């Protein structure tokens, strides 16, 4: 419901915080919905503690939201996100690359295809090089060329890869005039160091606030339809404290407090990318049995013949005068159990 949105948001912020620990004072950029979607999809085929660990790690309490409701919730979410929207490109889909010799349950396959935007491909993982290339170029195509080389290394014993992809392209409700963009303006990257970036500039009415508790400025920039960007600008030295406070509760607070008024606004034009090896992180967060010799994916294949081995994510962002283009992909790799 809006219950799910609250849970998924808090998962995003907790995972975000894990990243600030693994790569401190560095660019962070990921798609929470992509990561959550891949794991939920994996959970559809899992049983018992293997299944429950995955959803609990995603933030859910199975007393509050039974397994079945979580499944239906995520199927509804991905359907809604993919629903045609004028002036907005947003697609999120998944692909299952199944080994030639695996015995996937027709139930699992029919379910993910009908209910979870899944394309299924029979894959010859005995040519591990060609398989890696096939999967990479499919993710590349589905992300409109924006996510290149998702998979760097694929284990020779790989017998299944689950991939989720997201592509987003939208125009600002109020685009910037490139004739007002300063070619070269300073951006502070640490206390004593600046980099030069093009700085877009406009004066318009925007929803905004100063959080008096957190000492950050929050700025909402709408896209032309069904979407928005939130920029959170901490006071000097206050990034750590703002990061600690990010939560669904904090977003709900801001939603009430944001007020539309005139702002003389300067936003950088830039592109960034980020990659994450997620195997160890997901284990630490509580996904354990999925990796073990006693992994229970009895809902996926006839012979419960696999276990999770690797996971990784790549995401890219561009912001310019016209709008924003962002893409991401998540993969989970399985080997014989
Ligand atoms: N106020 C305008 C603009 C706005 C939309 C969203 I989406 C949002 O982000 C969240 C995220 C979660 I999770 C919530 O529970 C809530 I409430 C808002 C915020 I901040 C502001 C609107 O409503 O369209």
């Amino acid at each position: 419901l809006y219950k799910m949105s609250s849970i998924n948001a808090d998962f995003a912020f907790n995972l975000y915080r894990r990243f600030t620990v693994e790569t401190p004072d560095k660019n962070i950029f990921f798609s929470p919905v992509s990561i959550s979607a891949a794991l939920v999809m994996l959970s559809f085929g899992a049983c018992c503690s293997t299944q429950t660990e995955i959803v609990e790690t995603l933030g859910f309490n199975l007393t509050d939201t039974p397994m079945v409701e979580i499944q239906h919730g995520f199927q509804h979410l991905i359907c809604s996100l993919n629903f045609p929207k004028k002036e907005l490109e947003l697609q999120i889909g998944n692909a299952l690359f199944i080994g030639k010799h695996l015995k996937p349950l027709a139930k699992f396959l029919n379910d993910v295809k009908t209910l979870y935007e899944t394309e299924v491909f029979s894959t010859d993982f005995s040519n591990i090089s060609a398989a890696k290339q096939e999967i990479n170029s499919h993710v590349e195509m589905q992300t409109k060329g924006k996510v290149v080389g998702l998979i760097q290394d694929l284990k020779p014993n790989t017998i299944m890869v689950l991939v989720n992809y997201i592509h987003f392209k939208a125009q600002w409700a109020n685009p910037f005039d490139p004739s007002k963009t300063e070619d070269s303006s300073s951006f502070l990257i640490d206390k004593t160091t600046t980099v030069q970036v093009p700085m877009m500039h406009q004066m318009e009415q925007y929803y905004h606030l100063v959080d008096m508790e957190l000492n950050c400025t929050v700025l909402q920039m709408d896209y032309s339809k069904n979407a928005l960007a939130l920029f959170v600008l901490p006071k000097e030295g206050q990034m750590e404290s703002v990061e600690a406070a990010m939560s669904s509760k904090t977003l709900k607070k801001w939603n009430r407090l944001l007020q539309k008024g005139w702002v003389d606004l300067f936003v950088p034009k830039f592109s960034i990318s980020a990659t994450y090896d997620l195997g160890a992180t997901l284990l630490k967060m509580g996904i354990q049995h999925a990796y073990s010799e006693n992994a229970d994916f009895s809902g996926l294949t006839e012979d419960n013949g696999l276990k999770l081995s690797n996971a990784a994510h790549k995401a890219v962002l561009h912001i310019g005068e016209k709008g924003t283009e962002a893409a991401g992909a998540m993969f989970l790799e399985a080997i014989p159990r």
